[PDB]
């Protein structure tokens, strides 16, 4: 059995940066990965979906071309050209994240690893064992599908997975969900010529957001052509001649139930949630502990139940964001490294971009939240709404909204929520400030930069 | 004499925000204002800048359409089209400063004003008199021009002023300067078609910024087809048959100074300075005190040396943007009005974008300045320089750097500088950081966004 100080399962945003931090703190490192290192986000999220949100917002702002003074553009999107050159720079990224580890010394062992019965802990790959003192469980989710025997023909619909597979664009696109990647996804197929609907269970979606944004979102989906179907959901899939016809029931409060048939969808998209990458660990040979979900469990420290094993990261369940990952990651690698023990990530106040049309930025408490936990009394919420002057001299539209949520006498800003254009770019600041703990006169001391769209943070009134 | 408690001279930025902020103190107040509300920024500054700027991004961008799938434009890009657009929203925004004024029951005074020789301060407009306990000077500047004594011709190049009276997009264009104002000027026009120079006296533009900026900068205007003529100025200018010849010396250091005669110049666009705009205030008649270029003389709290005059904005030369002309405005108004006594602007950390392209964002000291105040042992950069992702699918390539200004054991964020794509928007939130006091610690505990190139502040090392 070969032994190291640290071996990490996944290769991906929480593995490779655990790793690496252990790596220079002079651990002898190993990392498994069963498939592309990046991980997630690197191979089927972030950076391919990044670009193809640069690729819809093209198509956006082509449509304000002739109100700029220039000519009309030719027609014909070719999603093959951007796919292309996605699937090429994404293999960049592979070669450079391997890289990486080598120069590291990490060792990269490929293959799919689970633990084994063995007293101290120790995992197996192809036959082959390792172990060490501490072990990473960093392996990250998928997307969630539903199954057969709930909706009948679920599995002729895609996910985000299927998705960066996709070498057409689908002519009819349907795509279910409410969350960041349901809307995201959405906006990419609507913005580039798909004739898209967003089905969603309730009435407005990213109802985890702050109120202001769950409804700005949703009429700015509207707005851009999206077709967001409420209180609907889908009761069977079926293959058809020219494509997959949607069967769904639509039950809006006060109206009766009734089922509608979609015909001619080319693309079904399931964006309904994501299930952690537990299963083929055989993490009961140790005892490790997880939820019904199969999340495993961590306390603060990232520590599971079981002794000298750790896991970061989506596995976890908790704020499914590739920043987190790494950060907790790198967090975990100085405390069993630099013995560091109060080294450990705060999940409070982390920012989120989601790309939506415009973008959507959100750092702290969502108004109800601060209400929740400073009382209605205590709590203070500036907002605005405009028109961004990008917008003065177009016929196509787009509005700002920011939120800003203030607690307490000193106006403490315990949250801040916008959506609009520029804003996946502005809030990296403002995120470091409530980090910081501003109050409203820490921004209002702060001089505007003009003219942006920024500045209206920092005079609301 | 109509009697008031507070007389403003200048309807621009300071003076109209000043005013407002008054009167909501509930000062009777009047504004003086000799031409359009809004001054510089709305009517020739900061506006119609940036509506044009907008304008160019759109230009830049289709550069990369055929490379984002989409197919190629049709050709000719019509200035008359935008010129028309953008000063519509100028006559929209000087209705709407207008209505401020009235809504806040604030006298509009049409006329120049100009202080008379009355023991207690009095102004005249139109041969009416008005006086006030307070009285503020807000009247801005305007584009300085070399006189003919100098520049044989110069009278034939225009200003920034010109620049938005412009029908037509000028086929060659010279523009002269190494500031911010040239630097926008010259990036659009070339941005949008004009065969353009950037005439400087040295080597780089933006001198006063952070090396980095400025060597970055002047870099990226020569990759987007800017001529940069550096070393050189102009000797004199002649009206020719197609348009302008130029007549320049250049300079170089280790070389011999040679005479280049430019031909064939559409647009000569001096950008050398602000002059203050006080000449006609009759400011002998009270003792104003100003200096050899005319800038009003104040103290911290906006305070001539005359009891009961103050000034604020351009007049004063001294972080020449609208912002802050608002911001002492206002300051100024609690002082006088709320009895605020402390009330005043702080003049450190002002953030400022420049709309180059991509844009520049800088708040707090340049390394050489942290260096010089705090020692250069005591002073610690962090830096980075990275190809957006939004370039990963572009043959078109923009940089962005950026860099961090760290003073002392703590590492206190004394300086951010950078340049790239979404920096205008990035900034406010980083100034808010900086005047809080951050440290190094408050940006690395602060999570990343991602994928953004914002997040590239936070994760520096
Ligand atoms: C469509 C989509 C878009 C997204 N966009 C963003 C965004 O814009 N910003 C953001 O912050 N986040 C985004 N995310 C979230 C993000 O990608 C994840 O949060 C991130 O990848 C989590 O890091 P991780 O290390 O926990 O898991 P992963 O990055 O998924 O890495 C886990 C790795 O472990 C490997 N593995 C699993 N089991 C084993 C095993 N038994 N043996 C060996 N190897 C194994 C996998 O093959 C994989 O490479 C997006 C996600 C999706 C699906
Ligand atoms: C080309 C250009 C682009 C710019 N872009 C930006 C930018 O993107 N961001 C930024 O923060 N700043 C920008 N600026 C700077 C900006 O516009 C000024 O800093 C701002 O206007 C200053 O405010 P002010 O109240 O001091 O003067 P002004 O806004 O110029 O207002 C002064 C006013 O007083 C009036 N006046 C003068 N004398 C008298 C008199 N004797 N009697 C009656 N009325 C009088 C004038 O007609 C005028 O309306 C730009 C400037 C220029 C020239
Ligand atoms: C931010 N931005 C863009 C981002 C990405 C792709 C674009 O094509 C684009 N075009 C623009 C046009 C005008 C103003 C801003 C713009």
């Amino acid at each position: 059995v070969a032994s190291y100080d640290y071996l990490v399962i996944g290769g991906g945003s929480g593995g490779l940066a655990s790793a690496r931090r252990a790596a220079e703190l002079g651990a002898r490192a190993a990392v498994v990965e069963s498939h592309k290192l990046g991980g997630t986000c690197v191979n089927v999220g972030c950076v391919p979906k990044k670009v193809m949100w640069n690729t819809a917002v093209h198509s956006e702002f082509m449509h304000d071309h002739a109100d700029y003074g220039f000519p009309s553009c030719e027609g014909k999107f070719n999603w093959r050209v951007i796919k292309e050159k996605r699937d090429a720079y994404v293999s960049r990224l592979n070669a450079i994240y391997q890289n990486n580890l080598t120069k590291s010394h990490i060792e990269i062992i490929r293959g799919h690893a689970a633990f084994t019965s063995d007293p101290k802990p120790t995992i197996e790959v192809s036959g082959k064992k390792y172990t060490a003192p501490h072990i990473l469980i960093a392996t990250g989710g998928m997307p969630s599908t539903p199954h057969e025997s709930q909706i009948p023909g679920a599995s002729l619909g895609i996910t985000s997975d299927g998705f960066f597979q996709l070498e057409e664009l689908p002519g009819r696109s349907v795509i279910v969900g409410a969350g960041y990647i349901a809307v995201e996804m959405a906006g990419i197929l609507s913005a580039l010529g798909s004739k898209t609907s967003l089905m969603i269970r309730h009435d407005k979606v990213l109802r985890s957001f702050d109120s202001m944004i769950s409804t700005n979102c949703t009429e700015e989906l509207e707005n851009a052509g999206v077709e967001v179907l409420k209180f609907s959901q889908v009761k069977e899939v079926k293959k058809t001649l020219s494509g997959l016809e949607v069967s769904m029931v639509t039950a809006v409060p006060g109206r009766l139930p009734v089922m509608t048939m979609i015909p001619d969808v080319d693309c079904l998209l399931w964006a309904i949630g994501r299930v952690p990458n537990t299963k083929d660990l055989s993490l009961n040979k140790l005892g490790i502990q997880t939820d019904d979900k199969g999340h495993i469990i961590v306390d603060e420290f990232q520590n599971t139940n079981v002794k000298g094993i750790y896991a970061v990261g989506d596995v976890c369940g908790k704020a499914l964001l590739t920043p987190v990952a790494i950060a907790a990651g790198r967090k975990l690698a100085h405390r069993l490294f630099e013995y560091k023990e109060d080294s450990k990530l705060d999940y409070n106040n982390i920012p989120t971009v989601v790309f939506s049309h415009p973008p959507i930025g959100t750092v702290g408490l969502t108004e109800d939240e601060a209400i929740h936990k400073y009382g209605i009394e205590n709590v203070k919420t500036y907002s605005t709404s405009f028109t961004p002057m990008y917008h003065a001299v177009t016929k196509r539209k787009t509005k700002c909204v920011m939120k800003m949520v203030c607690a307490n006498k000193e106006e403490k800003v315990v949250g801040i929520h916008m959506q609009g254009l520029g804003c996946d770019e502005m809030l990296q600041g403002f995120a470091v400030a409530v980090k910081m703990g501003a109050t409203k006169a820490d921004f209002d001391n702060t001089v505007a930069i003009h003219p942006t769209s920024s500045e209206e943070l920092v005079t609301l009134r």
